[PDB]
């Protein structure tokens, strides 16, 4: 399938015990696509202060239609000392690994793959 329903949990940004996916745009997409795929991934939300406390590369979550079943259609965008490999619509959070730690909510999304 082009796309799969997913339900993202989403972690406070001082939970998170990984705080990036890899060292490189290509390994930090490839690491989230391996996590979406696995169940092993999470979402933060995108306020002042959130990023400079996470690690670059990032890789975001961006709208890309304007929500079959509840799911935003989304995909996913790096972005690496200020430059974004992709264009998309607006960001739905930032992913990082998710190793156990309690989310406050979960986020239902369409990740084109």
């Amino acid at each position: 399938k082009t796309h799969v329903q997913l339900s993202l949990p989403v972690l406070q940004v001082r939970d998170v015990l990984v705080r990036g996916f890899g060292d490189s745009v290509e390994e930090v997409l490839s690491e989230a696509r391996q996590h979406l795929k696995d169940g092993t991934c999470g979402l933060v939300e995108v306020e002042k202060g959130v990023l400079p406390q996470l690690e670059q590369p990032y890789v975001f979550i961006k709208r890309s239609d304007a929500a079959p079943h509840g799911h935003v259609m989304v995909e996913l965008v790096a972005e690496l000392e200020g430059i974004q490999y992709g264009r998309s619509g607006e960001t739905l959070g930032v992913l990082v690994p998710h190793v156990g730690e309690i989310p406050v909510a979960y986020r239902k999304v369409l990740l084109r793959k």
